[PDB]
């Protein structure tokens, strides 16, 4: 029974923070759905890479629930996630069922917007710290990956492998994470 | 006068090895063209991420020459690159004009197929070593990034940032590379 991941892809998402987790999760045998916030049309990422989603978010939701919901960063992508009523519903449902939520870079600021996981330790990109910490609803961490129970956060493009492997470990265990890691030629 | 990069994208390419260099090069102010080997249609990468190219290779060639030609890895992508007469022509032209060629993971095996850069020190993914070394036409290196003049090679998804930043340094200099590196939150 393969674990399942929903990756929510919005215009302006950081394409490295999208593709690295998708690829690494698929290497781990996770069934990943790349869901387009705006529909099933191609998505123009922050550095103009264009990714064609597997499904619209609307359709992907109907196939839930998922073992993890993943929010990439990119400031504009995160803002689009933060403004979305559909994302709010998905995240609240995931929180209510005690499912993992993973967000990287500016992505965690969508948790703030949707009032998810208050009281957790979190990290973000350094430049997103002040936005995330508005109101003091979370406790800030400088760890490259932070995990406080079912809220898993990370910092930037250069922490994306660590973030992805932390998701793999949480879903499929340490041994699978180590097996997936070795062929990547990480330092 | 911005430097220009051609990234040749074939079915089965490693999507991390494609997107990380594209994104990092664009962060460096390089004008990058993601060119589809097969045409301007979407490309299904090795772990099923679908990327929409900027142009067909046919059209992209007409807008050359480029300051760097970049070959991602992925075994099936590299095989498609290795079988392509169009890629052969582009690489030979680039070599003849003393322009940089950069290849990662299985990507360097397309250099072997097209008889490019013989006598250079190169690296590859560990699993691609024997293919690359058939005939002894190159000298093998275990360095995470190897550069022997105008032939720049690297090893895997986990060396992609290092590979991309080496390209940036070669084109735009050490200072730009350092400036681009810091916001990435690399270790
Ligand atoms: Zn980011
Ligand atoms: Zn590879």
């Amino acid at each position: 029974a393969s674990k399942r991941a929903l990756v929510i892809l919005a215009k302006g998402a950081e394409e490295m923070e999208t593709v690295i987790p998708v690829d690494v999760m698929r290497r781990a045998g996770i069934k990943v759905t790349v869901a387009g916030l705006a529909g099933k049309d191609p998505v123009q990422c922050s550095r103009d890479v264009v990714i064609c989603p597997d499904a619209s978010l609307e359709d992907a939701k109907k196939e839930g629930p998922y073992d993890v919901v993943v929010l990439p960063g990119g400031n504009l992508g995160a803002q689009n996630l933060s403004e979305s009523a559909a994302v709010k519903e998905i995240l609240k449902e995931q929180e209510n069922r005690k499912g993992l939520i993973a967000a990287i870079c500016a992505g965690p600021t969508a948790l703030l917007a949707h009032e998810i996981g208050f009281g957790s330790k979190v990290t973000t990109h350094p430049l997103a710290k002040d936005k995330m910490m508005n109101g003091g609803h979370y406790t800030y961490s400088e760890n490259r990956v932070e995990k406080d129970g079912l809220i898993l956060t990370s910092r930037g493009p250069g922490t994306s492998f660590e973030f992805a492997l932390a998701i793999v470990e949480a879903l499929n265990g340490k041994e699978v994470a180590a097996q997936v890691k070795a062929p990547l030629v990480l330092k």
